[PDB]
């Protein structure tokens, strides 16, 4: 395994960056930084479109067909939708005028919900290009959100609440929860029947410290689950396999845990990868492969065996602090953030093109 290659800009240096890969296609990459510019490159490292805010930016994502992302910057009441078929920038009016917070698209349809601190909400239908305004959706800070399957929107809010409602914006269940809701998920349970294939009970951290179970099918049964304080804060979590929790923590100690009925939260198999600080784990279906970057290290394990030790690279010095690992929907390509603005891209996975004429062989490195 080779990184292809590193992204330092002078402007991105010494701030944080975010960046997203384009889903299912992984072609596009939005990277943004402090300088109020979102610069989108190709998978060859130089920039295919540059987007000018007049704010902070906030968060990018991406939809199925990842050709419409939506720009955000913070003080800005305008979205700008990017369009990768065209790489054409445009810009949308929502019309409430609020402190706009989160974005984030529907997993299934081309529906794109946007929040704010003062929790109004709105849904936008790119298919029919229409507006759908929700007010009193929450009455803080909107964190994070979800969809699932059937196109259904979650979302939750700092004053500890969470929502769970359709496209169409009606109200469907409405839970409180101890501490503020971080990092929402569906994901579809498997019972003993397969007759169910609709994602409906959500997870959520509570606190970077607390697991909470959420379900619509009873919601009068939620489910909590507490980890050990020696692990620290929850910094993210990932789902894989039959129902299986993969959370990190500020330690370096990873914890798995199974969702079948009487085994919840039960821990699988947990080490101390990192000694000092785990940074961000990303779980690849594709690649069946697991990257956890911490202490300047990333180590890449299979799934299957999450004691075998497949890849390890010690990265230099001038990378201290990490921030995110993401992965593209094919698992080809994995991108990590640092602290100081400096972003790395590793070829993971590659198509096997090879050939062989007598001794003199060809095949395809990047």
């Amino acid at each position: 395994m080779k990184r292809i290659f590193s992204l330092l800009e002078k402007t991105w240096l010494g701030a944080p960056i975010q960046f997203a890969w384009q889903k299912t296609s992984g072609n596009y990459l939005a990277v943004t930084g402090a300088d109020y510019i979102v610069k989108i490159f190709d998978r060859h490292g130089q920039k295919r479109s540059e987007i000018n805010l007049p704010g902070n930016c906030v968060a990018m994502d991406w939809d199925k067909d990842g050709d419409v992302l939506a720009v955000i910057a913070e003080k800005s009441s305008c979205i700008y939708l990017w369009d990768a078929n065209t790489n054409k920038t445009s810009q949308l009016d929502n019309g409430m005028r609020d402190q706009m917070s989160f974005l984030l698209w529907s997993k299934v349809g081309s529906f794109l919900a946007v929040g704010t601190v003062k929790g109004n909400l709105l849904i936008y239908n790119h298919q029919t290009s229409r507006k759908i305004p929700v007010l009193g959706k929450h009455t803080k800070r909107i964190t994070c959100g979800c969809w699932n399957a059937e196109n259904l929107l979650a979302l939750g809010g700092e004053d500890k609440m969470i929502t769970v409602s359709n496209q169409e914006g009606d109200t469907i269940r409405q839970t409180q929860v101890r501490s503020e809701p971080s990092n929402m998920q569906f994901f579809l349970m498997k019972m003993d029947d397969r007759t169910s294939a609709a994602e409906s009970m959500i997870s959520v951290v509570l606190g970077k410290k607390t697991l909470f179970f959420l379900n619509l099918n009873e919601p009068d049964n939620p489910a909590d689950l507490e980890f050990q304080q020696d692990f620290g804060n929850i910094v993210c979590y990932n789902w894989y396999g039959d129902g299986r929790i993969m959370i990190g923590f500020s330690c370096g100690h990873f914890v798995v845990i199974s969702t079948h009925t009487g085994e919840l939260g039960q821990e699988i198999f947990q080490a101390r990868n990192h000694k000092d600080n785990l940074t961000s784990i990303a779980v690849s279906q594709t690649l069946n492969k697991v990257a956890t970057c911490g202490d300047n290290c990333i180590k890449i394990q299979d799934l299957v065996d999450l004691k075998d030790m497949y890849v390890i690279l010690n990265l230099d010095e001038e990378n201290k602090g990490l921030g995110t690992l993401s992965w593209t929907d094919d698992g080809q390509l994995l991108a990590l953030s640092t602290q100081r603005g400096s972003l790395h891209v590793f070829l993971t996975k590659l198509p096997i093109l090879g050939d062989a004429c007598s001794t003199r062989i060809a095949y395809l490195t990047s």
